[PDB]
Order: structure tokens, then C-alpha cells, then sequence
């Protein structure tokens, strides 16, 4: 045929938004792919995307035409502050060059290695401490996780560690969640379709706006003091790195490494650093509560294989498959990113026998990967066995895409990987959970759905073993 794919019609401007949902976006276009199949096209307001259903379109188009399907499309709330630098929310040379010298610069600081588990160990004994001192009283872990994850990407990027005290700290946290839960919400999901007029609107865009605007100002500032105490023989930390390769790169005009990149970059990485594992953590627990008797089995593994006194270290999950199983299927249930971060073809692409024109956005539904009925029994269900075989040993699933896949892919993955693995098993090896509310009766359902999963909240406490 060598069209784009078929959809509903769009009207003027307004596109497809009578046929969609704004509080249900997913739902809205699972819905619309019953019609029109897994591969379609959807008008978000002015904006012309390619929606990707299940395991096999994605895959098809993600990994077996990675190239065609790797240029980055838009977030809206988030292209406010980023403008189209920084590493995430960029394209072709300038992302290359970000993205090549961020993953470059996280593994000089220990990322994939010793140096970044024992920052971890030692951020997960601070966890314990602080759970410790709430004495077993009903709380919100909201903040007591967000402070642990956010304290092991601050270690890179600022050189160390907040205190938990610092009430600029917990100030940052605010904006980081209080943005993302907006990207979730219908006017987060409405906002990504009519920008143009919203950006110059008052509402809750504004607010959102507001908080985006701290995080840049604060970065800012720490890059400001790190200029000004600048050894360009012995980096402190990811901004001295950046730093000291602008510095090197001051002769050449057409150099990505100027401080906008440094500022967005830093940026980039403390807010994907600290949100969406914090996310899935505070899931994770709940869904844990809600299953006592999983709770149990990660129990007596734990006990198993490691013992009360030692901290759990990353090879342990080696001898670990049932924790494996039961990260991964938080992982799965929680759907943290459901619609992915929206991709973009590089050039004119045939796919399936449709045409996508260059620039075409794609979204790669993340979520109906995650839940595809030919790769999960019950994908509706919280079962730990989806990741597991007849003999109780860990099974890898193709349809396990929380990262993405491809060439923009997550390169947060394996520091991510290991922070669950850690976070996850000293807090379990340590403490028993209480719900202030009977299995029975909590709800696992999220709270909002739109670009991220945000769960419902709640209090529990941590009853020591
Ligand atoms: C459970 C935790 C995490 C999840 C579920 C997650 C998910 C994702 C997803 C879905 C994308 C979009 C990739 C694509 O376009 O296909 C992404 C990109 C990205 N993530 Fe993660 N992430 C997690 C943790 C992290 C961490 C810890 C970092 C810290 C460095 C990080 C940094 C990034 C960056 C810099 C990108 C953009 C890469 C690019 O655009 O080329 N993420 N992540
Ligand atoms: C889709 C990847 O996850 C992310 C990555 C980054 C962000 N936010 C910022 C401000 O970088 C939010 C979610």
C-alpha cells in the first residue's frame, strides 16, 4: 500500500481527542488497536503517532529496524525545561555525543562495578537505620526510599551523598515526584496534546512547570560551585568530567559540550536516576503486602542463601531465582513507563508494509508488551511463576521490556538492576511488612496512567525480624 498505518480521523487541530480519554490514555489506545490492529495511527492533537501494540510490533520495529526506529520524539512537560538539549530528550549527533559520554562517564564512576555495589550496600544500611528509627509506626515510605535512590546518583553526579535531614533535599524529591505524577494525570496526557496554547495557560501545567524550573536552577547552582573549585586533572564527580571535556572542546564550534548540554545532562540523569526506581521500590512493597505468602518464599530464600548477618551483595542473586522472578514481576505488574518515551523514524521507513514518512513519532506501548497474552498466562495477575519454570529456576521472557529496547534504549538499566536486586532484599532480609489495611482489601490498581504508573498511596510499617 505503502501508507501510514490506518486509524481513526482526526479533526482540524484537535486531531483524534473526541475518540480518546485523557485519564486513560492506555486504555484509550489498547481500545482503538482492537479495530484498527497492533500497528496505528493516532493524532494527539496536531501531533501525527504511530502507536505500536504488543510483543512483535515493538520488537519488529525497536530492534529489527533499531536504526529507523531510534530518533527520540516528544515529551512535552519535559521538553519545556530540556528544549531539545541534554541526552534524553535530544537527537542524532547531539545525543550520540551525550549519550556516548554519559555511559563512558558513569562507568569511570564505578557504574557495572565494585565501586558503585558498595555504594549501594552502604546507601541500603542507611535505608535499614532510618527504617529502624521509625520503630515499627505506620508511615509513608514514599520519601524514605526516594532519599536512598536519589543519594546513589547524586554520589556520581555531585560527588556525594545528601543527608536525609537537608530540607533542600527532600525539596528536590517534590519536584521530581510532584512533575511526574503531572505527566500521569489528564492534564499531563491533555498537555501532550495541546502545548501550544497550554504552555501560555494558567492550571497545573504551571505548577509542574515550577517545579521542572527548581531542578534546572539547582543544578545550575552546583555547577556554578564545581566551575569555581575545578582540578581538570582529578574529577569529583559527572559535572567536573563534563567540565573538563568542554574545556577541550573550547576550539571547536560545532561542540555538543557546552554548559546548556552539562546543565540538561546532569539533569537527565539525577531525575531518571532517582524517580522510576523510587517508583517501582514503593510498588513493589505494597504488591508485596497485598501477597503475604510471596513475601514468605523471598523469606526463606533470603534466610536460604544469605543468613541474618551478612549484607546482600550483587552475586547473591545468582543463587537467587525466586527474588529474580519476584523483582522482574514487580518490574512487569508496576508498568512504570507504559507508553514508553516516544521514538521517532531518522528517515522515509516501510514497516509492515505501511510508509512512515521521516520525523514520524512512534509510540512503543511498553505496557501491552509487558501484559501480551502470548508470553504471560495472566498478565493481569501478580504471579511471581511468569518468571519462573516447572523446577523453581528463573525464566527470561522476550516480552520483559520495562527498559525499552534498541538504540535509545535505557542505559540507566543495569545501574537500575542492581539497586532493585539491593534496595529489595537488605529491606526484606531486615524487616517483616504490615499493612495498615487487611490483604483483603488493598488495592494494587494505579493511581494515575499516562506517561508513568504511579501507585495509589499508602502507609505500612517495618516490623523487625
Ligand atoms: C526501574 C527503573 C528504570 C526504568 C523502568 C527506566 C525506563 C526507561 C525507559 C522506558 C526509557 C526510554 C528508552 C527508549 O527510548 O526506548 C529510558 C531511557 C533513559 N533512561 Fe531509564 N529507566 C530506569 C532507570 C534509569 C536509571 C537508574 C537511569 C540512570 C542513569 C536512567 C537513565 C536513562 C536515560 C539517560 C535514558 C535516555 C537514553 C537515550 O535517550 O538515549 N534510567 N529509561
Ligand atoms: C522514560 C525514561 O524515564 C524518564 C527519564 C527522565 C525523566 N525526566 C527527566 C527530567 O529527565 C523522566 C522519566
Amino acid at each position: 500500500k505503502g501508507k501510514l498505518p490506518p486509524g481513526p480521523t482526526p479533526l482540524p487541530f484537535i486531531g483524534n481527542y473526541l475518540q480518546l480519554n485523557t485519564e486513560q490514555m492506555y486504555n484509550s489506545l489498547m481500545k482503538i488497536s482492537e479495530r484498527y490492529g497492533p500497528v496505528f495511527t493516532i493524532h494527539l492533537g496536531p501531533r501525527r503517532v504511530v502507536v505500536l501494540c504488543g510483543h512483535d510490533a515493538v520488537r519488529e520495529a525497536l530492534v529489527d529496524q533499531a536504526e529507523e526506529f531510534s530518533g527520540r520524539g516528544e515529551q512535552a512537560t519535559f521538553d519545556w525545561v530540556f528544549k531539545g538539549y541534554g541526552v534524553v530528550f535530544s537527537n542524532g549527533e547531539r545525543a550520540k555525543q551525550l549519550r556516548r559520554f554519559s555511559i563512558a562517564t558513569l562507568r569511570d564512576f564505578g557504574v557495572g562495578k565494585r565501586g558503585i555495589e558498595e555504594r549501594i550496600q552502604e546507601e541500603a544500611g542507611f535505608l535499614i537505620d532510618a527504617l529502624r528509627g521509625t520503630g515499627g509506626a505506620n508511615i509513608d515510605p514514599t520519601f524514605f526510599l526516594s532519599r536512598t535512590v536519589s543519594n546513589v546518583i547524586s554520589s556520581i553526579v555531585f560527588g556525594d551523598r545528601f543527608d536525609y535531614k537537608d530540607k533542600e533535599f527532600l525539596s528536590l524529591l517534590r519536584m521530581m515526584l510532584g512533575s511526574f505524577q503531572f505527566t500521569s494525570t489528564s492534564t499531563g496526557q491533555l498537555y501532550e496534546m495541546f502545548s501550544s496554547v497550554m504552555k501560555h495557560l494558567p492550571g497545573p501545567q504551571q505548577q509542574a512547570f515550577q517545579l521542572l524550573q527548581g531542578l534546572e536552577d539547582f543544578i545550575a547552582k552546583k555547577v556554578e560551585h564545581n566551575q569555581r573549585t575545578l582540578d581538570p586533572n582529578s574529577p569529583r564527580d559527572f559535572i567536573d568530567s563534563f567540565l573538563i571535556r568542554m574545556q577541550e572542546e573550547e576550539k571547536n564550534p560545532n561542540t555538543e559540550f557546552y554548559l546548556k548540554n552539562l546543565v540538561m545532562t546532569t539533569l537527565n540523569l539525577f531525575f531518571a536516576g532517582t524517580e522510576t526506581v523510587s517508583t517501582t521500590l514503593r510498588y513493589g512493597f505494597l504488591l508485596l503486602m497485598k501477597h503475604p505468602e510471596v513475601e514468605a518464599k523471598v523469606h526463606e530464600e533470603i534466610d536460604r542463601v544469605i543468613g541474618k548477618n551478612r549484607q546482600p551483595k550483587f552475586e547473591d542473586r545468582a543463587k537467587m531465582p525466586y527474588m529474580e522472578a519476584v523483582i522482574h514481576e514487580i518490574q512487569r505488574f508496576g508498568d512504570v513507563i507504559p507508553m514508553g518515551l516516544a521514538r521517532r523514524v531518522k528517515k522515509d521507513t516501510k514497516f509492515r508494509d505501511f510508509f512512515l514518512p521521516k520525523g514520524t513519532e512512534v509510540y512503543p506501548m511498553l505496557g501491552s508488551v509487558l501484559r501480551d497474552p502470548s508470553f504471560f498466562s495472566n498478565p493481569q495477575d501478580f504471579n511471581p511463576q511468569h518468571f519462573l519454570n516447572e523446577k523453581g529456576q528463573f525464566k527470561k521472557s522476550d516480552a520483559f521490556v520495562p527498559f525499552s529496547i534498541g538504540k535509545r534504549n535505557c542505559f540507566g538499566e543495569g545501574l537500575a538492576r542492581m539497586e532493585l536486586f539491593l534496595f529489595f532484599t537488605t529491606v526484606m532480609q531486615n524487616f517483616r511488612l504490615k499493612s495498615s489495611q487487611s490483604p483483603k482489601d488493598i488495592d494494587v490498581s494505579p493511581k494515575h496512567v499516562g506517561f508513568a504508573t504511579i501507585p495509589r498511596n499508602y502507609t505500612m510499617s517495618f516490623l523487625p525480624r
